[PDB]
């Protein structure tokens, strides 16, 4: 019966162990800016590829796990959340089937699906759509929506192109 | 196993002295600001201390980079920093910001150990930290203190050659 | 066939749409580095091999030929001084330079803009420069940033 | 034995870095001065800088000192300084002098490696170097460097801990 | 209590070990011609980079000690002296801050500036600003202002150029 | 020449064991086949050469 003690230090923001991807593949990250809002209102986004990636090359890839996270302009004051999903047909529905679910009232504001996308190519997720939805009336630009992501390496970038070789 | 285990709750400034990875050194210098409205949001440019203007000095791999902020008590609301890039749209640096300091949360900093490493002092010039206020509040009623790693400048050893 | 990058680093690619030209005239284009690699952290990486070639769309006759030098009073001269040339004339329209900017920060990159001339005169957006640089993989590949944003 | 030998005609500069003895510091400051008249001597008060100003700071052995003074060169004539306390004859400190520094000799310092062993900083704000002219010169041709030893404090190492 | 005893002789000049770069430090010289210059007056002047290596390539390299010195027309009575320094705002406060100094007074005529420039990049001495002072008055051309430098080795110079390879 | 798509020119060969001072004694030509204005044009020579045994160091200080 051996009575422990132990000090616990609050973390300063910032510090942490930041997770690590799993060996072979390479993380990538990019953006998807706001629509304006009005309040209640759950508008829906489509998640757009980076050009970068848009080739038809690494649709073919896998997907591994996906940190979806979530900035703010600061100051809005309610409650936002957000989510990824189906091409759902009620934009409220799509909630009630998320996994996991970002929001600004949980100290952090970061989802991460660390299943259900593992292993689905990347280029599909092109049909799945981002969620959100707000208590407060929120103006355009306002709010933008960080994604990580990461694929099996795209090993075949690092090649220039040819012409004239 | 079930184990028993009991809280420390201890006292401010108890937080242990982390030190700066070895063969390192540490710039501690002030940054008061200004005026700063009701919602609006100020950029103050950030300056390095005469000490590092030296030629030689202003090439060195920064390391780490912390931000406290010591808010003169008599402020009422939020208020939040951050630490990027000159965005023309002075409120969006939000967005992109990689870490920031809050009032109402219970410690007020802002480590960035990733995110500079490898930077040179020379660049870290064009780099603005910015300010955000719920609330309406007096001028120099806000200064964030910083400080980075840089790795130290042999130039602290020696008396200089005496021909001068 | 194709040349590989450099074992130790890792290319990356982008656009460059430019402005409307004047026959004859010739006007700067500033390189603006892609939104990614703009960071403070990021433009001090070292730079290897770099190349650029440059589409058109296909209906534009006449030569047309772009270089790479920092800025100077003629804005056309640059081309006297330049290391290599790309050029619609010759059977390959691409240009490359192994040589000149091995050993250079991106951030010595913005120091620098690119060129254009024309023989006669076509509408904008008709042409788009492709730079493709190599450079130093980021130390940026890590992971997901932590999650405490 | 006799035997042969060729000296060293040696630039400017030239002089190898004496190293201050290990476990310390430097702590090289400006120190400009005003006025000064025909024949009269100025006594102008030495200053710590702010980073040595915290008092934690201010209790640390000095070791060595050095003053080395760069004139502008347009000045006409002689020159000459020292360091000692305030004597209320101000001509007089030469008379107590320890070792003083002079233009038309070849070189400008005035080491003082003994004299000062184990002073404590704080003590070292009550002594005032002199100066003296053999000439009227303008205001502020005059600007002794000076720097010392001073043990290095505990502080350049550690990031403060983040409860502020 | 041995008495050594020793011949001294003088050095014919330009006799000397005439010292030695540091290994894998490529030294480079050239030059830098004078303003006409009032007397007292401190005329500054621009360090230009010689076109050699005016090149973005090697203006990131590191410096690794600079030995400037400081030839004269065959006949200026007066004392000439000269330095580097920052981008000063009165040049007559600049030499109150030089950490060595050239004078036509002092037998040789040679700072070197053994630290205070190990290893800052060899792009920014663009800012660095060469100064100088005289007591008689003097005509254009009489002074010029050699200065040596090396850097570390410009290790892709080697190559020619393509085209056609 | 600009005829041709590269309008490089190079002859490792040719002067292979040479004195540069022996470079004095040759001379460069063009030939438009018509006029262009003054200082259009601009050759590049890009010589080979022994690296100098002025690799040395500074020249000593006492000149």
């Amino acid at each position: 019966a051996r009575v422990q003690p132990v000090i616990v230090e609050p973390l300063a923001a910032g510090q942490g162990k930041a997770i690590k991807a799993i060996a072979g593949y390479s993380i990538s990250k990019w953006e998807a800016s706001s629509d304006a809002i009005t309040a209640k209102a759950t508008n829906a986004m489509s998640i757009t590829l980076p050009h970068e990636l848009s080739s038809e090359k690494n649709k073919e890839l896998k997907v591994g796990r996906v940190l979806l996270w979530l900035g703010l302009l600061p100051s809005v004051a309610g409650r936002i959340k957000a989510c990824v999903a189906e091409k759902q047909a009620q934009a409220e529905a799509a909630f009630q089937v998320a996994l996991a679910v970002a929001d600004s009232s949980k100290e952090v504001v970061a989802a991460m699906y660390t299943d259900a996308f593992r292993g689905a190519t990347l280029g599909d997720l092109l049909n799945l759509q981002i969620y959100l939805y707000a208590s407060e009336a929120v103006p355009a630009k306002a709010v933008v929506v960080h994604l990580e992501v990461e694929h099996v390496r795209p090993t075949f970038d690092d090649f220039f192109t040819p012409v004239y070789r």
